[PDB]
DNA sequence: CCGACAGCGCATCAGC
DNA sequence: GCTGATGCGC
DNA sequence: GTCGG
């Protein structure tokens, strides 16, 4: 239908994010790829997709030239730049944003060849991106997402069978593939080295291989299965046990569906956030946060029906 | 016309 | 050494 | 880049 139009979108907002480093120009130009990618309709004119909210005049013309010669002048030209291409193609390394990419290629390293005798410029998350670079591409299908669970799961109760512990994202809502793993952790004792014995104990059965990095919060690691099997990322929140379903709820999305429940939260006088939620007063004074013991509770504070997790894409 | 467009944890830099 | 800023990812 | 105050 219109798969010309959304790619060609997605190279501008790519363009946008790595070279221009225009975030909220990526931003506008992968929510117009978005709301085109849904219309069910093949377009005919940038007129036509004008009338959707989130393309304006300048994609509207942009649509226009795509329909009548087949191409963007704008896009070829940056596509042959050698500047431009190294810049996008290094922010595929994990670890190199915007700046790094075009320190980078301003001292002639622009591939990974270049990267790879240049290990002493890059730190230690950029030496994994390299590592891990193909790995990290891939998409992981939903019996290794299972496998991967199982062992988390089991290990996380192999060091205190109090932990809770939830495989998120758009895994939970039954996704037929995952972009990585993540995991939100709690103890009854964590409230507003938990995090450390799960990771430890991880890496001792060998399932957790590199750390990105570790707080006592947040670990952000790479993992893989026993056999080989690609490594993946794996991220694990420790959450107070009193914002976890909060968090559960928030981490599982979809985000559509996340920003749907914030506006029916507030037309019922919530404010609904990835930690609590929170009853506002006639003026708009937040009060204190409300107690939460499941996903349902928010869905009961705001008068809504629970919503399972596979139902939630929108 | 012009400001918002999410906010935060961690690693690392910049400055004192 | 420290604090605050920045880069990065999500 | 687009939306909306
Ligand atoms: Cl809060
Ligand atoms: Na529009
Ligand atoms: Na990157």
């Amino acid at each position: 239908l219109n798969g010309g139009i959304t790619d060609m979108l997605t190279e501008l907002a790519n363009f946008e994010k790595n070279v221009s480093q225009a975030i909220h120009k990526y931003n506008a130009y992968r929510k117009a790829a978005s709301v085109i990618a849904k219309y069910p309709h093949k377009i005919k004119s940038g007129a036509e997709a004008k009338k959707l909210p989130g393309v304006g005049t300048k994609i509207a013309e942009k649509i226009d030239e795509f329909l009548a010669t087949g191409k963007l002048r704008k896009l070829e030209k940056i596509r042959q730049d050698d500047t431009s291409s190294s810049i996008n193609f290094l922010t595929r390394v994990s670890g190199i944003g915007p700046s790094a990419a075009r320190k980078f290629v301003d001292e002639g390293i622009k591939t990974l060849e270049d990267l790879r005798k240049n290990e002493d410029k890059l730190n230690h998350h950029q030496r994994i991106g390299l590592k891990y670079f193909g790995d990290f591409e891939k998409r992981i299908p939903r019996e290794e997402m299972l496998q991967m669970q199982d062992i988390v799961l089991n290990e996380v109760k192999k060091v205190d069978s109090e932990y809770i512990a939830t495989v998120c994202g758009s895994f939970r809502r039954g996704a037929e593939s995952s972009g990585d793993m993540d995991v939100l952790l709690t103890h009854p004792s964590f409230t507003s080295k938990l995090l450390h014995q799960v990771v430890e104990q991880l890496q001792k059965v060998h399932f957790i291989t590199d750390t990105l990095s570790k707080g006592e919060t947040k670990f952000m690691g790479v993992c893989q299965l026993p056999s080989e099997y690609p490594h993946r990322r794996i991220d694990i929140r420790l959450i107070p046990k009193d914002q976890y379903y909060c968090g559960v709820l928030y981490f599982t999305g979809s985000d559509i569906f996340n920003k749907n429940m914030r506006a029916h939260a507030l037309e019922k006088g919530f404010t609904i956030n990835k930690y609590t939620i929170r009853p506002l007063g006639v003026t708009g004074v937040a009060g204190e946060p409300l107690p939460v013991d499941s996903e349902k509770d928010i869905f009961d504070y705001i008068q809504w029906k629970y919503r399972e997790p596979k139902d939630r894409s929108e």
